[PDB]
């Protein structure tokens, strides 16, 4: 068993998709 | 919609295999 | 002359700041 | 204050440099 691999997912996932809204909008500005 | 998407994408995904890991040895260090 | 150069390095200081503070207190979460 | 910081600066880092790079090439179609 390994719940901090899966865990480690979620919380990873969560700071990916936070990045793209960012970069998103911020790479948005230039093009 | 254009490249800023595909762009902050690429990004997200590396940072995400990036935060993936250090998790990893977050919850090592207690699990 | 470069403004992308210098005007480049603003933006992805922005995210860098921001990302310490999400990973900061993700990372605090664990420890 | 812990590892939980060390680890959040070496991301921030990382992913800055990672940014550093698209913003270069997102001014590059239109500078």
């Amino acid at each position: 068993r390994n719940d901090a691999e899966r865990l480690a997912d979620e919380q990873s996932e969560l700071v990916k998709k936070m990045v793209f809204d960012t970069l998103k909008d911020l790479y948005k500005k230039t093009t």
